């Protein structure tokens, strides 16, 4: 079957099947200009047994790029432009087309917390203030909502959308945690006013949760309170990410990070998605146990490793980083095929 992705009890219902899912992150999929590269990458993800792919829904610039370069939105104080051209949201249109074709569903965030592909920084450059006043900067929010509408309206009736995502890892460094609560409440309500077919999620890392061991990620220094955010009515499921290497914690501490988040989700009556995770050292040994913890913990509805790597018909490889798991590699065997086999 096909149909819209929904929540059934505390699990996801994908194409009529209720149950745990595995997926992956492929931010770079959105920016592929050769259609054949999207298709081969998506054929590999689908043949691996993964059901969901996380792709950027943004590509923000302050200056128009060199002709032919991809850009989805140009942020300016004197009038912003949303690019619906061939070098614009038409590349995201094909990603959605290919997902429909390959039986995949997509998680699509609307703006980056980080300056990669512009992010909140690009809005700051156009509209003033800074990274934390962004959330309540009227001109910035007005353009952000116009972009939301430009993306959402394209795919609202597509069955390929798993969920709309407010942003990639939104933080408000040192802010009261209410700044994000209010912003998320308002934006998620707006998203729901545009599309009543699809799920909506925050896209936060999960920071701020008092049931843990007091390490920094559990503290409230980044303006987010996980339990508060996940109780927002217009958000259907929680998201949380995990990077011990960037956070100063060891790898095995990741198990408790999953468990606490899963409990918080279930306490709010909703599923959690373990949406990004990676380990730079020995990923097979350090990440396999996280996969098993998520698969075996009540309240977890699925997990998406950070990040797919693949290669194209012309010999070019995809964008990558130290976390990339290359299709068909040893780590693909360990972290993809063996995990997918275990879900069966
Ligand atoms: C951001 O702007 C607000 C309001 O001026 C200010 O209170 C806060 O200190 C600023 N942040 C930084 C990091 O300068
Ligand atoms: C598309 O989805 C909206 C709900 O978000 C619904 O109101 C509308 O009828 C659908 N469009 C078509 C053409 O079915
Ligand atoms: C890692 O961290 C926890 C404390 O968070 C500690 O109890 C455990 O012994 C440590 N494990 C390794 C392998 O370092
Ligand atoms: C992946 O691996 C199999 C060998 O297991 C091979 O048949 C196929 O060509 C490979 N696909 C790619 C993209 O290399």
């Amino acid at each position: 079957a096909s149909s819209f992705v929904t929540i059934s009890g505390t699990q996801f219902n994908i194409d009529g099947k209720v149950g745990y899912f595995a997926g992956t992150n492929c931010y770079w999929c959105s920016f592929l200009t050769n259609h054949a590269d999207v298709d081969s990458t998506f054929s590999h993800i689908s043949s691996s047994g993964l059901k969901v792919v996380r792709v950027w829904g943004f590509n923000d610039v302050n200056t128009q790029p060199s002709p032919g370069q991809i850009w989805f939105q140009k942020l300016s104080a004197t009038g912003s432009t949303i690019n619906t051209g061939a070098d614009g949201l038409q590349t995201l249109d094909y990603v959605v087309q290919s997902a429909e074709q390959h039986n995949l569903k997509l998680i699509i965030p609307f703006v980056n917390n980080w300056s990669d592909y512009g992010g909140i920084n690009a809005y700051v450059n156009a509209f003033g203030g800074n990274a934390t006043t962004w959330y309540t900067n009227t001109a910035a929010q007005t353009q952000y909502r116009k972009y939301v509408q430009a993306v959402v309206s394209r795919y609202a009736n597509s069955t390929a959308i798993f969920a709309w995502e407010l942003g990639n890892e939104p933080r408000c460094n040192g802010c009261s945690t209410d700044v994000i609560v209010q912003w998320a409440t308002s934006v998620s309500q707006y998203v729901k006013s545009l599309d009543s077919n699809h799920l909506v999620t925050l896209g936060d890392e999960g920071l701020g949760l008092s049931t843990g061991d007091g390490a920094y990620p559990y503290t409230y220094g980044e303006g987010t309170d996980f339990a508060k955010n996940v109780q927002i009515k217009s958000l259907d499921f929680g998201t949380f990410h995990l990077y011990p290497d960037s956070w100063g914690t060891n790898y095995t501490w990741g198990n408790g990070w999953i468990q606490t988040h899963a409990a918080a989700c279930l306490a709010a009556g909703k599923p959690c998605v373990f949406e990004e995770y990676g380990a730079q050292q020995n990923p097979c040994t350090n990440e396999a146990p996280w996969q098993t913890t998520s698969l075996t913990t009540r309240g977890m509805g699925g997990d998406m490793f950070w990040q797919w790597g693949d290669t194209f018909a012309n010999g070019a490889q995809s964008n990558s980083d130290p976390y990339t798991v290359w299709y068909n590699s040893s780590n693909w065997q360990c972290l993809v095929k063996n995990h997918v086999d275990a879900i069966n």
